[PDB]
Formats: structure tokens, C-alpha cells, sequence
């Protein structure tokens, strides 16, 4: 298992424009197009991202290219963040993948806001962090995914993902 497979499990793969769990237009492997209510606004951002007149449908290859760009971006956002970086750097390989997952889902900003959980993961207090992570809207809104991620930080293994 690795980050790509991990997020591909969590996000799924859709070739047409769709609405994510928050009602925003997305496509591909969880690639957010716009928070805007306009389907046209979405179609515009999509063509612009893809570089052609897509008409709201893309190919597998195009989805995987946006996915590679997205993952890359997430890592670089973590690296550039004064709050995230030190946490990232203190983690082992499995747990780093759980941090990228959250950054991919909610932005570096959203994540940098879990101050206490960050501190805890940094101190390697697994169980405490896991409890603090669950007290959040994130967990209440997407409990199945949040649980897999939280298990990942708690255990340091991919158990939550084997079976899926």
C-alpha cells in the first residue's frame, strides 16, 4: 500500500463531474473543481485544468494526471508549512501517508488548525491523538474515512486499508 493506493480507496474514481460529500463539483480522484454552485463554472475550471474542451467528461489518464499533480501539491504544501513540516518530519512512513491524506482532503490550512492533535502526534502519543482527532467536524461528517485515517495514525500500519 502507498499514498496513491490509499487515497484512491478513500476518494474513488469518477470520469464525469460530480458533487463531493460537501455538494461541491469535483472530478477524477477527488479533484475539486470549484466551490461554486455553477456547473458552468465547474466546466470552465475543468477545461482549464485539463487543457481542452472536455464537456465535463475526462479520461482515466487525465484523471490520474490530475491525481499525481494533487498528491504532489499536498506534499509540497506540508513541506512549506511551518506548522505541518515539523510534524511530518517526525513521523514514520505510514503515518506521513495519513497526514498527506488529510491535507489532500481538507487543505493545509484546515489541517494546520488541529493544533492539539498535531502536538500529540509529534510527541508520539498515539492513542491520545486519535481521540482528539475524532472530536472534529471532519470525523462527524465523514466518519468511515476519518476512522481509517485515525487508525493509521494510531497503529502506524495499513490494517484499516487491507480488505478494501
Amino acid at each position: 500500500m502507498n499514498i496513491f493506493e490509499m487515497l484512491r480507496i478513500d476518494e474513488g474514481l469518477r470520469l464525469k463531474i460530480y458533487k463531493c460529500t460537501e455538494g461541491y463539483y469535483t472530478i477524477g480522484i477527488g479533484h475539486l473543481l470549484t466551490k461554486s454552485p455553477s456547473l458552468n463554472a465547474a466546466k470552465s475550471e475543468l477545461d482549464k485544468a485539463i487543457g481542452r474542451n472536455t464537456n465535463g467528461v475526462i479520461t482515466k489518464d487525465e484523471a490520474e494526471k490530475l491525481f499525481n499533480q494533487d498528491v504532489d501539491a499536498a506534499v509540497r504544501g506540508i513541506l512549506r508549512n511551518a506548522k505541518l513540516k515539523p510534524v511530518y518530519d517526525s513521523l514514520d512512513a505510514v503515518r506521513r501517508a495519513a497526514l498527506i491524506n488529510m491535507v489532500f482532503q481538507m487543505g493545509e490550512t484546515g489541517v494546520a488548525g488541529f493544533t492539539n492533535s498535531l502536538r500529540m502526534l509529534q510527541q508520539k502519543r498515539w492513542d491520545e491523538a486519535a481521540v482528539n482527532l475524532a472530536k472534529s467536524r471532519w470525523y462527524n461528517q465523514t466518519p468511515n474515512r476519518a476512522k481509517r485515517v485515525i487508525t493509521t495514525f494510531r497503529t502506524g500500519t495499513w490494517d484499516a486499508y487491507k480488505n478494501l
